[PDB]
């Protein structure tokens, strides 16, 4: 299948270039589809690619266009002006702006399709949005066209929406192409950076939370969420998957979902992002959420995440119950057996299920990752399934037998619908891992766990304390253990508000530490210990960073070599009381006295640009690693987004601007 027009190298500044010479009546049957290499030299306004019109004055509303805005959104539209039929489709965060000074090149592709009455944009090897509309225009239908244009559409003898860039290669055909070419036709140096994607050994859409750490043999390792019905926290499926790299982030391994229920299947969900059916949500799968890594001094990898039953939120978490009861001294995790009102089992040595009231052992047993057997056989339940036809969500059994688990709504005997924090330890840097453990009642018996500060954990230099952070909507809670990881306890710091608390830590000298945080009053907190996490100053706040009310996760780290002669710690945080917006890469130099001279900020691509939830490591080679959300996580207008949240690399000669 061959272009009507290939051009190549096309260097515009706003004012176009006229090809209806080499355009005019080749869409036969009015279908098309455009293909476009380009890179922005300025991405102010709104630019289209090219243009097809009807140019006469009075006909201004009629014209296919595909645009970028300044925030990286791409769209198009289809227009005719006698009909008043006004077709837009778009993304937001589809294509990047600007990586380290230079413009990114991107691949662009529209697709109109009479027979679907379907456009879709494809942006670097991604099916970025494909859309079904009533009032569908394909090139025949859009009356008296008569000039087709690249870099502006020509409304009433004027060229608007003026691009500036370059298109480097540029193809119009005249039917609408398949998925898997335009895919292929659109694959480029963008979709490398691009770790977890829709569909890939994880089976899920969707993503978020990205977690990176580098591991003492010199791995590369990441974790994120694996979010299948959309990008919701709740309520979902969502697992934790990871992949690593052993050739300092160049190459990575094919996602494996590391923790992960299978009360739901997890398989790829075209959740819609309309208006209202945005809102959509599964009943809830049991979920594993927010992920957290530390290296040991032994060199055993711990992760841990949260651990949700399916059905329970944040919201509806019983905050008045840890889901264990104390017995003789011992902490075990408790049960309610299906059709009791009272939790009268608990969970003891070896697994076995003990009646509480006769303090006796049951038929009943839970191995290790939860799985419920009776006399040594297991029990099952069926998994559910999710699917859409065609309004329309629906949830049923699949056929599939699965271990019955006590987090599944389908249990015997069910824990507390509460939340907990769950650890996994790895003896060999990631390859494989244990079977969970999930964390003692160190908020209490009539509390509930706290919540993770995704990123990583540390472990303080002068005593070996292992630090994992958490918060409980009230309080920062610091997770700590004193004997490499063999028992755990807590720090909880009252709050002057209640804050998301996620935080990371970094020591500025042996027994100095800080954890920096996200508030709820628009700017990063930061407290102080100077006894090793034991005790915790007031909080204060930079002064460079200006926020919205709800906040914003950050990722902060230690860097192993001297900058300007100085130790230093990298921030990674976005810095717009607009948004999730304008990714912002600080360095801060330690002084003598241990304040911090935050002296070079790297902003990542241009300002109106998303950036969210993100997570920094040293590379073994001493270059910057860094994992994010390009888009807005918070916005309405950014849920259930595919292939948003990129690797990418910078050296410290990279980072070193601003000052
Ligand atoms: C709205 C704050 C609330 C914490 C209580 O949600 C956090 C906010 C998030 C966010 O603002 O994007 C993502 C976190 N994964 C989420 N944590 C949990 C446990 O659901």
């Amino acid at each position: 299948e061959t272009p009507v027009l290939e051009k190549n190298n096309v260097t515009l500044t706003g004012g176009g270039e006229n090809v209806t010479k080499e355009l005019k009546d080749k869409f036969t049957s009015g279908d098309f589809t455009v293909v476009i290499k380009y890179n922005q030299s300025s991405e102010k306004g709104l630019q289209a690619l090219f243009g097809i019109s009807n140019s006469k004055p009075g006909q201004q509303n009629s014209y296919v266009d595909v645009f970028l805005r300044d925030n990286g959104e791409l769209g198009m539209e289809a227009r005719d002006t006698s009909s008043n039929k006004n077709n837009l489709v778009s993304r937001p965060a589809s294509v990047w702006g600007k990586y380290k000074q230079e413009a990114v090149t991107n691949t662009v592709a529209v697709v109109a399709d009479s027979v679907k009455k379907t456009y879709s944009l494809y942006a670097n090897g991604t099916k970025v949005v494909e859309k079904k509309v009533d009032n569908f225009l394909n090139i025949k239908d859009i009356k008296g066209i008569d000039y087709y244009m690249l870099g502006g559409v020509k409304r009433a003898g004027k060229t608007a929406f003026g691009f500036n860039g370059t298109l480097e290669n540029i193809k119009f055909f005249n039917s609408a192409l398949d998925e898997e070419t335009v895919k292929k036709m659109t694959t480029n140096a963008v979709t490398g950076h691009l770790i977890y994607t829709a569909n890939d050994t994880t089976g899920s859409n969707y993503f978020r939370i990205p977690v990176l750490y580098t591991f003492s043999n010199g791995r590369v390792f990441s974790s994120i969420d694996a979010r299948y019905g959309g990008t919701h926290d709740f309520l979902n499926k969502i697992n934790i998957a990871t992949s690593y790299s052993d050739d300092n982030g160049k190459t990575w391994t094919k996602p494996k979902l590391t923790l992960a229920f299978d009360d739901f299947a997890p398989v790829p969900l075209e959740w819609p992002r309309e208006v209202g059916g945005r809102d959509l949500q599964i009943s809830g799968g049991a979920t594993y959420i927010d992920s957290v890594i530390v290296e040991k001094k032994n060199k055993q990898v711990l992760m841990f995440a949260d651990v949700m039953p399916a059905g329970v939120s944040f919201r509806e978490a019983t905050r008045k119950d840890s889901g264990y009861k104390q017995i003789d001294g011992n902490y075990y995790l408790k049960l309610r057996k299906q059709g009791d009102t009272d939790y009268n089992y608990t969970i003891r040595e070896n697994g076995t299920v003990y009646d509480d009231r006769t303090n006796r052992p049951t038929e009943f047993s839970v191995d290790k990752n939860f799985g419920i057997k009776q006399n040594g056989n297991y029990l099952t339940v069926e998994q559910y399934s999710v699917s859409f036809e065609n309004n329309k969500k629906t949830e049923y059994r699949n056929g599939t037998k699965v271990h019955m688990n006590i987090f599944y709504k389908d249990a015997l005997f069910k824990v507390v619908p509460t939340n907990y924090i769950a650890y996994i330890s790895s003896n060999d840097h990631g390859e494989s891992w244990s079977a969970p453990t999930l964390l003692p009642p160190i908020m209490g018996l009539n509390r509930n766990a706290p919540y993770l500060g995704p990123g990583r954990g540390i472990i303080e230099s002068s005593t070996g304390r292992i630090l994992i952070p958490s918060y409980t909507g009230k309080e920062s809670a610091f997770i700590y253990s004193d004997d490499n990881g063999a028992s755990w306890k807590v720090k909880v710091v009252p709050l002057p508000s209640s804050w998301s608390a996620e935080a990371q830590f970094v020591e500025l000298s042996p027994g100095v530490i800080q954890a920096y945080m996200r508030t709820n009053n628009g700017k990063i907190a930061y407290l102080t210990s100077k006894d090793a996490g034991t005790t915790w100053s007031a909080p204060e706040y930079l002064k460079f960073v200006s926020n919205p009310s709800y906040g914003t996760q950050l990722s902060i780290i230690n860097y192993s070599q001297l900058i300007d002669g100085k130790k230093a710690v990298i921030l990674s945080t976005p810095n717009s009381t607009n948004g999730r917006k304008h990714g912002q890469i600080w360095i801060g130099l330690i002084n003598d006295d241990n304040t911090i001279d935050w002296r070079y900020h790297h902003d990542v691509d241009y300002s109106n640009y998303g950036y969210s939830y993100s997570t920094l490591t040293e590379l073994p080679n001493h270059e910057i690693g860094l994992m994010f959300e390009k888009f807005d996580s918070w916005s309405r207008n950014e849920l259930h987004m595919k292939n948003v949240v990129p690797y990418i690399t910078f050296k410290i000669e990279d980072l070193k601007k601003n000052l």
